[PDB]
């Protein structure tokens, strides 16, 4: 039923997070997004909204995220409102990304963004997906290391 | 049921977190609060438990959220009793507040509070509201900056 | 039913980072854990895992967290499955351990681990329980203090 399906819309917010923080970018995004995938990080990289192919969008963050040691994911306090086969869901989000020691040298390592995901799910034959993510972010940290 | 009611409770603390995170202290807190709201911050303020209008915290909290560029809570662990129309929460939370630059100066600019929500909600006409907010603290770093 | 099962085997989540978080190691273990559990801290320690009396457990968490002024666990984004009486359970922790100034002197005093649980819980006649706990770090941030 209807706690079925948010406790499932919930449990995506789990598997997006191991996405990037498993660097695993070939068979979970099958599992957690539709394919196109809409996709606006534009409050934190400045690009726009765009709609792409599933496969660009995990071969993008494949090279994005080669860039890091590591990173984490803390996903929180999501208001999932569900009509049928679409969902909304508002959630808190704050994202670690570690820089190597190469790279960082003797200065920080750290990029932190803090904000809120505004994203949209469908459920499919297989399940829900996230059809629609929309980072917003209230903070940075050390947002020079996304560049360097 | 029991499971939405939990479900509902579980997300006011989304709604909770948003309100001092989008900095909207007007027409959320309605969604998320009673009126009249007991509140009790005494291990981080020293002021004692009270019960206050809803206008009243919410101008409390948009003059005090005022100092900071940015804030972040990330509330987790959520552990829910229910006896009908009432419910005690326990939860985690980590709670990051930035002062601007202008501020900070040269030296620490995040406040960090780590520790618990012990709270209560009431099932009102409109849905659950959190009643009570307690927050008692394990540790903090940079107190000094709540006064700064 | 299932849903219930769910939000139960999340909770016990909460319930788990009270342990640590509130330094109860001898009452909330029962409500926790199975005796005896299975425990996996490999990934972090390098001591292989092993199955345990509880109170065991409980005595080495008091004497290991006894070195830290506070610690916080957040965790987040739990994928559960659930066959009858036995769940597993994936999830995101970032867990942060606090060292007395005493010990950190003018260095850095605050380990950090983030990564994953993936956990086993059973449906014992007093509710669910973790039976075991296997910690996989992605990423550590001054783990020389957990020796010092």
């Amino acid at each position: 039923d209807a706690e079925t399906d948010r406790a499932e819309i919930i449990e995506l917010f789990g598997r997006y997070a191991d996405i990037a923080d498993l660097k695993e970018f070939t068979d979970l995004p099958r599992r957690v997004h539709t394919d196109p995938l809409t996709i606006d990080f534009e409050s934190v990289t400045g690009m726009p909204p765009m709609t792409v192919p599933l496969s660009d969008y995990g071969a993008a963050l494949r090279a994005s995220f080669g860039a890091f040691s590591a990173t984490h994911h803390a996903i929180t306090g999501h208001v999932v409102t569900i009509d049928s086969d679409r969902a909304t869901i508002h959630a808190h989000v704050r994202a670690e990304h570690w820089l190597p020691a190469e790279v960082a040298g003797d200065g920080p390592d750290r990029w932190l963004v803090v904000g809120f995901y505004d994203n949209e799910a469908v459920r499919t034959a297989d399940g829900w997906r996230l059809s629609s993510v929309k980072l917003t972010a209230s903070y940075q940290e050390n947002a020079h290391l996304a560049r360097a």
